[PDB]
This record gives structure tokens, C-alpha cells and sequence, in this order.
């Protein structure tokens, strides 16, 4: 029923198309003929024209290729067979291939487009010696009428070698991405070119490429991302080495990767240098403006040789925040700037923490907290970059919730959830910047343990809003206990005496919830050993090992000093042995814990697997 | 400084053997040669006595191979072609493939080999016409003297084409896995034969998986198994069609699917027919057995036509249970038919619940599950079929702590809450039978919410042991929140009423909060419209379509009378439009939601998805 055309060869041995256009069941259509340029045609023309007329048969020949002595000839051979079999269009089950005719490698490449593409059956046609010609025992060479007499009284063999299914890619295409030139053209017969072998190239990188995902098969859900499959056996055996951070490409690789940011104070980001000024100069009152001061920071600030406790760390940023952010232009300034630097560290998804009620003084809290969501929304609009028209980086919001030693911060405690609260429920556009939880932070001892706060948190409990708790900084496994099992926590901050409790690194591991750290700052306040030269050993592996969905962060970027890239880099250098592996599996539970949306975390793992640079 | 092995077939035309020997840059050893046992090789083995002793060839031919008749020759041909290939213990690099000689088959499957199993090398080989002969301008005859002179003059072409990769797993193989016969030994010359077309099939299975895995790369991560990237298009457009009960092989398809159950009361199993007698038939002191009655059930007990309240449900099983388990020979008959009956029913991971101190009045709680644990773990121990030598079922404990509306039942409830704890403190085995948490069931109602027992379950958290409460039976959103938000609930049971509050819905699925649905139970119990004909819809799709990790179970199997795949089409029944994938969802989030080690559960993930049958 189908079309049934037949593709075939020739050689300096004529007859043979009329041989393989009688089949016995096939109804053949459209006989296509390749060949070389010596090979004469007249008498399968004679047979078309005299047995067969409406078979409207077109014969193709090869430009440059008349006799092959190196390797060279072959390609051209190959692609131009390859293009004419794409010439056409048809199905493969309307696909009949004969081999027979031509070179050895001739019949190969027939054999080996057909499997690749696809066709209904692969077949060749044998003769035997019949005709007593001159010489006795001669095979049937022309004059069509003896060709017929074998046919009929019957020795012609037609072995068929079957059917072909081919690649599913490759079944239908379209000829137009690969096309053929015509040098000269008369009736039912061409001479053809191509330009380069970009068939071959193609064809090739994706054979490679199922070659690749078929030897890396098994070991598929231990892997963080579904495209490291597509990696080579080597550059995989490079991702289990150790990482070093000395050397430039490692540098290099860590800051091509997407990364998702989660703990990240919005008033600790332009403290010092340039930075500074530029935020300065943006004051909408600049007679108001308090006298420049730049706290001096202690010997080698990045990698100090002794440890520092919380109070000098909270004053080393007296330049910005309430001192400054209470304006208008300098808030919006800073906001600016902070999107431009997650944008150009290479994040695709970051959450800010922000105290709204610190900088209201003529204004509420409700007006700061709005003009930071249309400057982060405006700059999310502005950079339409990545694909499917979605921003560059998205920007969520945390609140904060401060305690103090003494003094009076209990009710801002009150106002801030409450604005949490009116804020997350006005505002609930999928894409586009929203409040997605709060977070309890500040001073912490054994006074202001989490217990304490229960009856504050039962209203943003009732309305459903996730909570992340500071626990284990500077306290026991005591409040990481009570932040997970008396506020319900969903995420815990430096969480650094998890491992003196095992049944509650269990629980955390078993509940999957998430601990946040962040190297520069916990070596800065707690001092750690360095390249594995009493705080102990940083307990980055022992979380990984033990199944602890654990993320690496900057928490203030400009008191610390330093960026995503830096912080993963020192992540190495603390815990050596450390692999790149790990640093995906980071990467993968940083996704896991977001405060987003399926669809939009969905969309984010696509994001990520595609994006991963190689070696 | 590779072996450098070459392999050549040969028809009805020697001198081309040694002319593919010398390949310029090549030194050869152990040159192959296949043929079809027509032509001569006398003219192979003399040039070779001459100008090579030390390349000790071998000459191969193939199982009465006379011509070419039909296609069984050529598929003989075939695969004793590819068993030769791999009885040579010969490694990719070190292959040289030479498709020149015999019919075009046999070069075209040269080349089909080559590209399948790697070769390192593939050529083809021509001469010039330079020598005089009978009638001039002729191919080099026979002899050798006239080869050696034209391949001095330059008479020679070696058209060389690029190496081969091939599949990686196909790479070695083992000679003794497709092995080759022997029919004729003679020196340096064989004639082999083969038992089957194994690699045929091999070959064809590998490349088919291959194509259909390339087929569907994308969609991978919304599969809820990986092996589905294997299934063809056809089967996967039959996956997403709604479920039809009423289809035998719908319902022979669930009943061969691998499952998991969650939620089974030890308790109610046997309670009526001949399973009851079975048990009553094993006691040790039948004197104290009580007299037999069977409480009759309503008008078509399965699909009742009219809900029961929940005293009437309990009551129906009071043949067996407390009655009855009293005595230990009757408690180990009934935990070897569970056992059975779950094997029966294809579940590979069990979690049962027992209320040991109810059976307690000679013995200590501690004897009597101390008893089911040797039970069901020398249960386990007995059938250890499948692969790796792991028991067919894996079978876990929960223990259950009841409420009653009126009388003393605390202490039981503490009782048991202790005995959880020591038992999972005693056994540690990872590959055991072992306690992994506690459960709150009985009577609920306003006055017995989960938050008025806090306090008796704050040592279960303290020694961090999971807990999973009956909930949303029979009352509103509220107490399902108490539940969450107050006795930290890894897993809800009944949670029926969950829909009446968004935001603890939102919160639930956020959380990651398992909820189990039992159909035949909530139809029996609360009733619900059958087939799309006030209680509501069932809540199956809207939980699946917001997020929530719900599982299907059976709760009792002999009170309700039903098992694993009559519940599975119930719930087919009760909400129309049900997939076949959304089967698979449930038993993935039952496999999430699993109180299991991370191992476990990996092996449970490959073992499942190893494992699903086919249309
Ligand atoms: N000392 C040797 N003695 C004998 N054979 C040798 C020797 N050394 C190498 N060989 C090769 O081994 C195959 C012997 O079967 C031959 O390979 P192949 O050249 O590929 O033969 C195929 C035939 O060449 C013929 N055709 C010659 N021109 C062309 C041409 N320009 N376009 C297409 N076909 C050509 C074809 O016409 P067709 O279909 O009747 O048969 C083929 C020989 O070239
Ligand atoms: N009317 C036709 N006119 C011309 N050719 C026709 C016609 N009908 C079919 N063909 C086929 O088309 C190819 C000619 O280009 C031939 O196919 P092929 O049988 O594969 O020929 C290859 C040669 O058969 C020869 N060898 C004859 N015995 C055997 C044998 N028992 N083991 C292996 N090879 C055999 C081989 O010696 P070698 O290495 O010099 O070249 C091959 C012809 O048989
Ligand atoms: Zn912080
Ligand atoms: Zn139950």
C-alpha cells in the first residue's frame, strides 16, 4: 500500500538494477540510482523505458569520484550518499536498500545508512551462470530478454537481510538544514556536491554522545545532575579527584558554575572601598549624611591568625546599615548594587534577609519594605537574559527577628512577624519577588533559647509561613534540639555542635532539614586549622558522609570580604580530601531546601544540569 | 607496542591476505582468517613459510558454508563471525580489520563488527593491473614473487578509514559465555560450528535499549523510574491512559506490580474462614481456647450499600486478637500468614503494627515481641530468594499506643512507649527485623487530640524515634494541625479532612508530611460515590496534583477483606481519570515516605525499578 521506493547502487556491472527492481511482493516506485561518473546507465534506461514507464526513474552521480586511491574520495562518497538519501522524502517503512554494486566500502556505507536511518528491508540479488555467451558458463550480462528468460524458468536468489529501525532523531528530519548542489543537470540524471561533511560531524557527536549515556547507565541516581551522564569516562574520573584550590583551572571551573545563594544579609554588603562611596553618593540629603568612618580591620582580614568573638564582628560594619540605609537613594543604591554582583558571581537563585523596621523613622516599616521589593523587581525586569524570558537571578525575601542581651527588642520581634505575615499574603505572584519566611537571629545564650519564643511564633505557624532559626553558633546541641523540635524549623544557620548529639543528627538527617555554613565567617569567629595543620576538625564531610542536606554560603559578604566562588574555594581548603562531586551534591541540596515553588524548582534543576561547565 | 592482531576474510581470491599484511607502520602478529571452506588457502600458508615464520596464522571455516542459497547461511555466517571475534582474548586497541574478500556481505558485516566491538583499524586494500599473465593488463596471480614486486613499484593503496569506539560494556565480554565448537581439528586450520544465535539476540536487545533510551532523554526527570526510559513509545503513550478496572489485564498488571505497604495491623488479618481456623489449629493449650463464633457482616460487606460507625468495625473482627493471641503457638501461625500473604502479594517492604502488651498475661510485653521479631525474622531468613541472596519481603515493626473514650489506658500508652524505645535501642542489625517508630491510634475526639499527650512523647523524641498519628478519621482540620504542629508527625494516617485548610495543606506538602489513604476502610466506614454517581469526592487526585506524598494501604486485611490490588482498583474506582502513572507516583512516594535507611532504600529504588512488568 505504501509508496515502496527502492534505493540502489551501481557499478561497472549494468543489469543489476533491473535484477533488484523485479522482487517478488514489492510494487516498487520511484527507482533511485547512485553511481560514479564511468559507469554507463543506457541500459537500465532501455529496460525502464521499454518494461516499465511509469516508474520515472533518476540517476545521481557522485561529482569527483571516478576512481578511489586514498581515503578522501570515500567521505565525499559517504556524505553526498548520505544528503541524497536525505534528498528525498519518505518514511523508513517505505525504504527498500539494495547493496549489491560497487566498491567493497560502497555496499558498507549502503549497509551502514540504512541501519542509521532506518528503511523497511535490506536485501542484494545474486545470479548464477546460465548463458553460454562466447565463453561457456557465462553470466547473463545484457539483452534484457535473457534477464527475463532467468526470471522466469527461475534461478534469481534475493537474499534479504531484513528490516532496519534506525535512530528516532534521525527518522524524519529535514533535507533543508542539509542540502545538495547540482553542477550540471540533464534529463533524469545529475552530477552533485556538497559543501562540507556536516552530516558526519553530526551524526558522529550523537553516536558519542548515546555511546557515553549507555556506558554510564547504572550509577545514574547516586549522580547530583542527569547531564553528567553525558560525560566522558575520563572527565568523570577527573570529577572524583580532589579539588585543589591552588591551581588556576579549578579557580576557573568554580566560578563557571551556577550557583544558589541562601544566607545573605542585606545590610553587611558595601562596608568598605569603592563600594562604600558609590552608595554614599546616591543620598537624596546629603546634609543629613553622618562623617565618613572606615573601622580599621584587623592583621590579614580574610585569614586572621587568631579568632574574634560576635561584638567587633557586628561593629566592623558600622559604616553601612542604619547608619546609612535610612535613606531612600542609599537603600535602593544598595539594592542595585547587591543584584549586580549576584548576577555577576553567576547565582540563579538567592534569598535576602532585611530588617525593614531598623530604617523607618518618618515612614513605616510597610513603605521600606515595599521600596526594596519594587527595586528588586524592577532589577529583576530590567536583566530579561537565560531562556524562556525569565530574570537572570531571582530574588526572594527573609525577614528578621533580633535578640538582644538587654535592652528593649521584643516587640520589634512582634512587628516584624506581623509584617511577614501581611506582606507574604499580599503579594503572591509566582514569578516575582515575594516574602518567603522569617528568620530568628541576633544574640543567642542560654536565656534566649529558642522555647522562649514559642507563643510569637504560633501566629506564623497558624498562617503558614516557613521559619529558618541561627542555633549551634554559640551554643550546645541543646538549641539546635529546641529550634527543631519547639519552633519547627525548616532550616538551620551554623549549626556547628550538631555532632555532639547523634540521635539529633539522625533526626535532622532522617527530617531533611537543612544546615546553612558559611566558612569566612565561622573561621573567622571561631578559628579553624588550615590545610589540616580547641575547635576541632570543620564538620563540612562529616555532615556530607553522614546524609545531612548541608549548603555552603557567604553570610555577609562585605564584612567577610569575599564572594560564593571564595567561600567554596576555603570549603576545600578546610576539609581536605574534598571533590567536585561534593561541591555538586552542595549545589543539589541548596536546590532541594529552597523556600520556592515546585514548578520553579523544577524549571531550576533544568537550569543547573544544562549549565555546568566541563573540564 | 601493542600486539597489533590482524583479522581478513578471504573468498575465492588468495594474494589478497598477504597484501593486507604489509601495511606500511605495522607489524603484525597472529594474522586471522575467515573463510566459507570453498577456496584453497595453500598459497596463505606459503607465503608465510617463507617470509614470515613467526606470525603464527590461523585459518577458521564455517560449518558447511558452501554458497550463498538463502538468509540462514549468511545469519550462520554472522554468528560465527562474532563468536570468532570474541574467542581471541584481544583488547580494541590492538584490532586491524580487513573487510576485503568474499561476498558483500561478508565485507559489510566485517565493517557492522568492526563498528560494534571497537576495532582500532579498518582498511581496504587494491592492487593495480601490472602483470602480464595469459592476456595482458591483469591483476598479480598466485604467485608471490610479482606481489613482492609490485609492492616495491608502488602498486598498492591501502585506503585506510579512521578507527572504531564501539559499545563499553560489549568491549571484553568472555570468550566462555558464546563459546565456539570444534567439528574438524586439523593444524593451524578449523572448521567451527555454533549451538545458537545467543549474541544475535544479545546484540539486538543492546541496541534497541540504546535507541529508545536516546528516543526519550528528555521528560527523564518527571519519570518516577528510571527503567521507563527504556519502554517504547507505544507503551508509554498506554502508560498515561486512565485505569480501567473492569480489564483483566489492567487488573493482572497491578497484580504483578512490586509494592510497599505502609499501614497494616497485625491484629486483623485472619478473622473470618479458613484462615481463622488455620490459626485457632495451632495452639498450644486448645483447652482455654475460646468457643467459635464468626460476627456475621452486613449485605455485600465489601461494597456496602450504607457506612457503619467505627464500634460495629471493631467489633466485626472479634474472633481474633486479643482472644485469641494470647497463646504463643496461635501469635507465630499468625505472623507466618501474614508473612505468606505478603510474599503472595508482591511486596518487597512491609511495616506491621502489633500492640504486644495487649497478649501479656503470664509472660512480660518484652517475651511477646521478643517472640514476633524471632517470627518474622526467622521468616525472613527462610525465604531468601531474589538477586544478591536478600528475602523476598522485608518486614518492620511499629508499635501502637491506644486512647480510649473512657477507662485507664495511659499507663498501657506509656508501657509501650518505653518498650518502643529499649527494643529500638536492642536491635541494630541494618539487614533485620527492627522497631522504627511508634504510632497514636484508638478513639479520637475533641477531648483526645494530639496535643494533650506532649509530654509522654517527648522522650520518643529525645531518643529520636519517628512517629506517625491516626488522624482526620473522624474530625476536622484541627486536630491533623495539633498533630503537625505539636507532636511533630512524620506521617499521617486518615487524613481525610485535610482539604478543609489550604494553609495546612500547603504546609503538609512543603513539609514533606506522608499521608496514607486506606479506600476500602474510608468506603466502608465513611462512604463514598462509586464510579462518579454528603461525604464528598475522594481526595486521591487533589492531594496527588498539589504536592502531597500520599500512599495507598489496606489498614485491615481481614476485617475489610480486601488486599493490596483490590485497594489499588478501588481507588482507580473512586476517583475516574486515574493513571497508570500515577500508580507509580504512589509507590514512589510510599518508597520516599518509608521509615528505612538510606541503603535500604536504594536498594528498594533499583529493585523496584528493575522490575516493573510490561503491557
Ligand atoms: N591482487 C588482487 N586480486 C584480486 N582482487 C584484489 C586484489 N587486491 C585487491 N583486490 C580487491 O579485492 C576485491 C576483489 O573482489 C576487489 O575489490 P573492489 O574493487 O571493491 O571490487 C568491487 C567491483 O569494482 C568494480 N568497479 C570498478 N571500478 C568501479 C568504479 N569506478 N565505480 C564503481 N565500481 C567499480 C565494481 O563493479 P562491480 O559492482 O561489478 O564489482 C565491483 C579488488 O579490488
Ligand atoms: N547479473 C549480475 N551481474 C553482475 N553481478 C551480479 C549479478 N547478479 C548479482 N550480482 C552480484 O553482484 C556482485 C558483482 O559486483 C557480485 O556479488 P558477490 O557474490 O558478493 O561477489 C563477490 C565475489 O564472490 C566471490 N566468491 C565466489 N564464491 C565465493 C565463496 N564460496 N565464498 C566467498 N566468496 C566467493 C568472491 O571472490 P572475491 O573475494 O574475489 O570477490 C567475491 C555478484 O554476485
Ligand atoms: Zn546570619
Ligand atoms: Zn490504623
Amino acid at each position: 500500500n505504501v509508496q515502496a521506493h527502492l534505493f540502489v547502487s551501481l557499478g561497472t556491472a549494468p543489469a543489476i538494477v533491473p535484477e533488484a527492481f523485479l522482487l517478488p511482493g514489492a510494487r516498487f516506485v520511484s527507482v533511485h540510482v547512485l553511481t560514479t561518473e564511468r559507469p554507463d546507465v543506457t541500459l537500465i534506461r532501455e529496460f525502464f523505458r521499454r518494461h516499465a514507464p511509469g516508474v520515472n526513474l533518476t540517476i545521481t552521480r557522485v561529482a569527483g569520484f571516478q576512481d578511489l586511491k586514498s581515503e578522501e574520495d570515500h567521505f565525499r562518497f559517504e556524505e553526498v550518499m548520505f544528503r541524497w538519501f536525505l534528498a528525498s522524502r519518505t518514511g523508513p517503512e517505505q525504504r527498500f536498500v539494495c547493496l549489491t554494486g560497487g566498491f567493497k566500502t560502497m555496499s558498507a556505507a549502503m549497509q551502514k545508512a540504512a541501519t542509521v536511518l532506518g528503511a523497511a528491508e535490506v536485501f542484494h540479488v545474486l545470479a548464477d551462470d546460465c548463458c553460454v555467451g562466447p565463453q561457456g558458463r557465462l553470466m547473463p550480462p545484457s539483452t534484457l530478454e535473457e534477464i527475463l528468460w532467468a526470471r522466469d524458468q527461475g534461478h534469481l536468489h534475493w537474499i534479504r537481510l531484513g528490516p532496519e529501525r534506525g535512530w528516532p532523531q534521525l527518522r524524519r528530519i529535514a533535507p533543508e538544514q542539509f542540502p545538495l548542489q547540482v553542477v550540471e543537470e540533464k534529463g533524469d540524471e545529475r552530477r552533485v556536491q556538497a559543501e562540507d561533511r556536516a552530516f558526519g560531524t553530526f551524526l558522529q557527536d550523537l553516536l558519542q554522545r548515546a555511546s557515553r549515556i549507555a556506558g554510564a547507565w547504572e550509577m545514574l541516581p547516586e549522580l547530583p545532575f542527569a547531564d553528567l551522564a553525558t560525560w566522558s569516562e575520563g572527565e568523570l574520573a577527573w570529577l572524583r579527584e580532589p579539588l585543589d584550590p591552588r591551581a588556576p583551572a579549578d579557580q576557573r571551573w568554580v566560578a563557571g558554575l551556577p550557583k544558589i545563594e541562601l544566607h545573605c544579609h542585606l545590610g553587611g554588603f558595601a562596608t568598605h572601598g569603592e563600594l562604600l562611596r558609590r552608595v554614599r553618593n546616591a543620598a537624596e540629603n546629603p546634609g543629613k549624611l553622618p562623617p565618613l568612618e572606615e573601622p580599621r580591620l584587623p592583621e590579614g582580614w580574610p585569614l586572621p591568625a587568631q579568632p574574634i568573638p560576635l561584638a567587633e564582628y557586628m561593629k566592623l560594619g558600622n559604616a553601612n546599615g542604619t547608619a546609612l540605609l535610612r535613606d531612600p537613594g542609599c537603600l535602593r543604591e544598595q539594592c542595585r548594587l547587591l543584584y549586580r554582583h549576584l548576577v555577576d558571581q553567576g547565582v540563579c537563585y538567592a534569598e535576602v534577609r532585611c530588617s525593614p523596621a531598623n530604617y523607618a523613622e518618618v515612614r513605616s516599616p510597610w513603605d521600606v519594605l515595599a521600596d526594596i521589593r519594587a527595586a528588586f523587581q524592577e532589577c529583576m525586569e530590567g536583566a530579561r537574559t537565560a531562556p524562556g524570558g525569565l530574570p537572570a537571578c531571582h530574588v526572594n525575601l527573609i525577614l528578621i527577628a533580633t535578640r538582644r542581651a538587654s535592652g528593649d527588642y521584643r516587640a520589634a520581634i512582634a512587628r516584624h512577624l506581623a509584617l511577614a505575615v501581611t506582606a507574604a499574603e499580599h503579594w503572591r505572584d509566582e514569578n516575582a519577588c515575594r516574602v518567603v519566611g522569617v528568620d530568628l537571629a541576633g544574640y543567642e545564650d542560654e536565656k534566649t533559647r529558642a522555647h522562649y519564643f514559642r507563643e510569637e511564633f504560633t501566629a506564623v505557624h497558624r498562617c503558614g509561613l516557613a521559619v529558618t532559626v541561627h542555633a549551634g553558633e554559640n551554643d550546645d546541641a541543646e538549641g539546635i534540639w529546641r529550634a527543631v523540635f519547639d519552633l519547627n524549623a525548616r532550616r538551620l544557620g551554623h549549626a556547628l555542635s550538631l555532632g555532639q548529639s547523634r540521635e539529633l543528627l539522625r533526626s535532622v538527617a532522617d527530617r531533611g532539614i537543612g544546615v546553612e555554613l558559611c566558612p569566612y565567617a565561622n573561621l573567622q569567629i571561631k578559628g579553624f586549622r588550615l590545610d589540616g595543620s580547641a575547635p576541632g576538625p570543620y564538620p563540612l564531610l562529616d555532615y556530607l558522609r553522614e546524609g545531612v542536606r548541608v549548603t555552603v554560603n557567604t553570610d555577609n559578604i562585605g564584612i567577610s570580604a569575599a564572594s560564593l566562588t571564595d567561600n567554596l574555594l576555603l570549603a576545600a581548603r578546610l576539609c581536605p580530601g574534598l571533590t567536585r562531586l561534593d561541591l555538586l551534591h552542595l549545589q543539589r541540596h541548596a536546590l532541594e531546601t529552597a523556600f520556592c515553588t515546585a514548578t520553579q524548582r523544577l524549571t531550576l534543576l533544568r537550569r543547573i544540569s544544562s549549565g555546568i561547565p566541563r573540564p
